[PDB]
């Protein structure tokens, strides 16, 4: 593996603020720049997935095409890139002809599009490749889920229209059948397969039981009444989020409810007030998670047994992005496990339904285990990826008993 040169490190430092690449970020970045190779990367939350697709076009001063149906989330990335002096924009049918002209003139490093826009605009992408050059196409499977196979099927012609352009496909699951469905839908040619599973040593892990009274359960975390710091309380349902918000509001707590059933403006308001610390706690479903852009989330409380080990690992990685000590508590009851099995029936892919079932069995072992919670989670990664935090009072509840 060739090491990054000084021109590469200077670019990384001035446009991204990082003094070095992480091993898999460089494996992906270098593979795109030098080999023009397709990539499938299993991304652990908090690792650094955005650098993998944003850095290569910024370095060579060309275009990176980013494909996702989540337009408002993509427009937040545009504003963040703007603050780093990286010209970026979202391109669609509502988006002006002056922006399209500037895209064709090579004025933007990163262009965000939806899979549907991409489907009827292969001629434009061939012109952009011919006139400026497309360093890479990026698509995250975790963004196309509401079934990524129908969004990714609209992207099957990308490889025939642009055979020289590498596709970097990201995934939030280590499922081998999902990786092979991504390789088929996108028609990837010998992609580099990477996994970024890592320990988050600044997150303390705990599993605890629900007493049968919301205020009784959430009282220990309260120190007027207030939480220790910015908190997210995850609930299995929209109704559960309103019930918890109601109980917390009896103690005049700075609260905001968040679920996918809420309107765009209402959700955007709760999200922004959380970032500005106008609310201290978000009682949410897992709809609140992607691009929170809040570094100081101190506490994640899963109010209900997590659906499975993989998704729980991904959800807690949203806490403590600043590197300071954070806590992740599970408050569960046996009845939740019966209700969690009902969500496996709504998984259409049979090969993934069997993978999620294994992940659910691992979550059940975790909830009933007396062994180090961190050791159970790390038992899915390379023996390199921790004896430091492990065994100490900051590791997990089981290490303290
Ligand atoms: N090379 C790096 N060195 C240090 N920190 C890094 C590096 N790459 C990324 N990070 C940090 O890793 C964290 C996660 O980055 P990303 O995965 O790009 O975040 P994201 O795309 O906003 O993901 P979500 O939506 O919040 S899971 C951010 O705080 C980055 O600044
Ligand atoms: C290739 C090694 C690797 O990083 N593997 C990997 N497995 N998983 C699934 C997982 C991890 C931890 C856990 F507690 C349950 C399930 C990964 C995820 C979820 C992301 C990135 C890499 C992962
Ligand atoms: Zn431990």
């Amino acid at each position: 593996w060739p090491a990054p040169n000084e021109e590469q490190v200077t670019c990384l430092k001035m446009y991204f603020g990082h003094s070095s690449f992480k091993p898999v970020q460089w494996k992906v970045i270098h593979s795109v720049l030098e080999e023009r190779r397709d990539n499938v990367a299993v991304m652990a939350t908090g690792y650094g997935k955005s650098l993998c697709f944003q850095y290569p076009p910024v370095y060579v001063g060309k275009i990176g095409l980013v494909i996702s149906p989540l337009i408002s989330l993509m427009e937040d990335q545009v504003l963040q890139l703007k603050m780093s002096n990286i010209p970026a924009c979202f391109l669609g049918s509502a988006q002006s002809e002056n922006v399209l002209t500037d895209i064709k003139l090579g004025k933007y490093r990163i262009v965000y599009v939806t899979p549907e826009y991409c489907s009827g605009n292969m001629g434009l992408l061939q012109q952009l490749e011919a006139d400026i050059g497309i360093t890479l196409i990026a698509v995250d499977e975790a963004h196309c889920i509401s079934d990524f196979r129908d969004s990714f099927r609209k992207l099957g012609s990308l490889k025939t229209a642009l055979p020289m352009v590498p596709i970097v496909a990201l995934t939030a699951t280590a499922s081998s059948s999902i990786r092979e469905d991504i390789v088929r839908c996108l028609n990837l040619r010998n992609p580099q397969i990477t996994c970024t599973g890592f320990d988050r040593p600044n997150l303390y892990l705990e599993v605890r039981r629900k007493t049968g009274n919301i205020l009784q359960d959430l009282q220990p975390f309260l120190v007027h009444w207030e939480f220790e710091g910015p908190t997210i309380i995850y609930c299995p349902s929209r109704k559960m989020t309103q019930q918890v918000t109601g109980e917390l509001r009896k103690l005049n707590l700075s609260c905001g409810t968040y679920h996918a059933g809420m309107s765009f403006s209402t959700r955007k308001d709760i999200h922004h007030r959380f970032v500005r610390d106008e609310i201290q706690c978000v009682i949410a479903t897992i709809a609140f998670g992607m691009g929170i852009n809040k570094a100081d989330i101190r506490q994640v409380i899963h109010y209900g047994a997590p659906k499975d080990m993989e998704s729980y690992y991904q959800e807690i990685g949203r806490a403590g992005r600043d590197g300071l000590q954070s806590s992740c508590h599970v408050l569960w009851a046996p009845a939740d496990i019966n209700l969690n099995r009902h969500l496996l029936t709504e998984i259409r892919n049979e090969k993934f339904r069997l993978y999620k079932l294994k992940m659910m069995a691992k979550m059940e072992k975790y909830l009933h285990s007396s062994r180090c919670r961190r050791q159970i989670i790390l038992s899915h990664f390379e023996d390199k990826q921790s004896l430091g935090i492990m065994g100490t009072e900051k590791c997990c509840d089981n290490c303290r008993s």
